[PDB]
């Protein structure tokens, strides 16, 4: 059997700036083989659900210098996070019929050559998705960020930015949970209300309707803030600086309004820095993999308890994964964005 | 028994901007008596040595929020760390003929109230105005900063801005005697010239000569740099960071070319933090004079071994603690500012 096997492909390279959706490009055209390669220690995959993930963006731009992931190539498919089904398997600790997340292409079938870096999924009864977002890099991210980078103590005041996204959402809960202060900014009254109600932040305010960051997190910090959980960047970045308190802290997760940027915002009173004694400090939740069962094992808990609350944006098709990917730099995606590639055989799950 | 006691005033606050010499003025008529007052619990001090250090501008401008040490008050004398000697005390942990270091004031006797703000100085052998730097807050500056806040480690990658002055002289000591490669960047090819000779820098530039800093700093870390001891803040940190390596460290100990600027400049390119994985971390001295005891005595050792070098720039008399401050912001002092109010009867030799 040979199969058809559309693909996202990505036309070029692009400049700084922001990417569009005919920076990709759809083909329909490509077939694949159902077996491994003779002779080949890897894994076939089905894929079933991608993640869009703001860092991928930067991999559509080239770089001289080697930067932490390798620059997508242009006429290659577009790679990211996902969930797979295992078709055939040349290597042992991959058998027909297992479910693993992990990079791989944004199409219908993907050849993994190194197996190493896929996941078996463990539990198949959590939906199949969540292995792309709250159970895969993201809430591994949130996690690390916020259990180790973070610091946290009870009582502690914590603002998170981005915080109706998928990193956010989950940081938010956790914070609250250990027994701090939570308090959300996000781009829309429905993700500010989502924030207040489903993930029990103790407030929340939308950014853009703010005409002054600082004062903005004056109100809702009137002793300041002990802990920035940072997805954000730009000027909300010195509004935080600001509010600090002394041996604050930063987690630097991701800065996300700079990533489009021709020409990047500066921050200009960083030497606040000094006088209140705050640690800055960027991770990169590619270094913490080695955290994985000791978060799994926490998080699965959480969700087959129902005490973590989670929303996902699903977009269904393969066509509608770039137009996903674009969106999250406008902030279109409500939840987690996850796009449906193909839903695995016998799922009976409802929705709305 | 009553004394002349000559004194150093704030004339006024300041704005945003540069300080200057006559934001000052020394008063002569003032006089002290050499006792201090019954039921008092105080130790007064004849002063000897004063140091000028860069956090003293910020003290010349009114805050209506409390930063970490009080404002200056105008009419009322300069404040700033030096060495003294006890003529008088009320209070027990002091004597008579003591020598200490701590916070007094710019004149030539300071009746102290706090007293338990003062350090007995325990090696009278060593030259007292070391108590001023190398074996004060400055000194244990450099050992906080570098040994516990950058997190170093053998073979590891140093640079040091302000590298010449009294801070980053011995932090770039520290780097060296603890294996690491270092370099320093100052405003002078005299005081480059000091960096590679007496202070055992691996290399040096004079950042006014560098058109691109960014280029500069590429040619001496050819690999990148683990750790910046970062004095300066600024275009220097936006450069930093472009050359950083994974998991590089910078301890932010202050940021001097934005201390005298209206607007303080940007930086542009923090997001690379996240990708290299980089922590940027401020620490105040302040917080850890529980280290005090320890650092002094390996200090101590280093001076008796002569395995660590230091150079002062000294002035002689009051009436020149002005400009010696001053001269700081404009990089004049050459080592670290030391002013002699007054000098101990019984001595070593300068030249
Ligand atoms: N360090 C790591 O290992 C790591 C791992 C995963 C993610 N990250 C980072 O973590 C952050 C969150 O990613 P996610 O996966 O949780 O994405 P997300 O929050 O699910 O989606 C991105 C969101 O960013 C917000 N946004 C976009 N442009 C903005 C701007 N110019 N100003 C302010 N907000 C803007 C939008 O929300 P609003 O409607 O509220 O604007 C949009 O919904 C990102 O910066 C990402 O790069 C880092
Ligand atoms: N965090 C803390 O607790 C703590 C404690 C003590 C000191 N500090 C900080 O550590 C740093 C060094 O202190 P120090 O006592 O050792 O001072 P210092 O280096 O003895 O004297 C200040 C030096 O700063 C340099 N400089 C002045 N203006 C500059 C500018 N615009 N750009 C670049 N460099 C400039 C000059 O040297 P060049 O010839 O090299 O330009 C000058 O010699 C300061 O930023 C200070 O505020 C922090």
């Amino acid at each position: 059997v040979v199969v058809v096997n559309k693909q996202v492909l990505l036309k070029h390279f692009i400049p700084e700036g922001a990417p569009k959706e005919t920076d990709m490009e759809l083909v329909t055209t490509g077939t694949i083989r159902l077996r491994v390669p003779e002779g080949s220690n890897a894994v076939l995959l089905k894929n079933l659900y991608l993640s869009c993930d703001p860092y991928m963006r930067m991999r559509m731009t080239k770089h001289e210098e080697a930067s932490y992931v390798d620059d997508f190539v242009p006429g290659a498919p577009i790679t990211g996070f996902g969930v797979g089904k295992v078709v055939d398997s040349s290597h042992p600790d991959f058998k027909t019929g297992d479910y693993v997340w992990g990079l791989i292409g944004w199409e219908e079938y993907s050849l993994i050559t190194k197996p190493q870096g896929l996941f078996k999924i463990h539990h198949t009864e959590i939906p199949l998705s969540y292995y792309t977002g709250i159970l895969g890099m993201v809430g591994l991210t949130a996690y690390v960020g916020f259990y180790d980078i973070c610091s946290p103590k009870k009582g502690e005041r914590v603002f998170v930015s981005a915080a109706a996204g998928a990193v956010g959402q989950i940081v938010g809960q956790f914070a609250k949970q250990f027994g701090c202060y939570v308090v959300g900014s996000a781009g829309s009254d429905e993700k500010v209300n989502l924030l207040k109600t489903k993930f029990g932040f103790d407030e929340a305010f939308n950014y853009k309707k703010e005409p002054d960051l600082t004062k903005a997190l004056k109100r809702y910090f009137p002793e300041g803030i002990d802990i920035y959980f940072e997805n954000v960047g730009g000027p909300m970045l010195e509004a935080v600086l600001h509010n600090m308190r002394i041996k604050g802290r930063i987690a630097a997760c991701g800065m996300i309004s700079q990533y489009n940027l021709e020409k990047p915002e500066g921050v200009h009173n960083l030497f606040l820095i000094v006088g209140k004694r705050i640690r800055l400090e960027g991770f990169l939740v590619f270094d913490h993999y080695g955290s994985y069962p000791e978060f799994e094992e926490k998080v699965v808990q959480l969700i087959k308890e129902e005490k973590i609350k989670y929303l996902e944006d699903i977009v269904e098709g393969l066509e509608n994964a770039p137009a996903a990917l674009i969106g999250l730099f406008e902030g279109r995606n409500v939840g987690k964005q996850v796009v449906v590639v193909s839903r695995e055989k016998g799922h009976h799950h409802h929705h709305h």
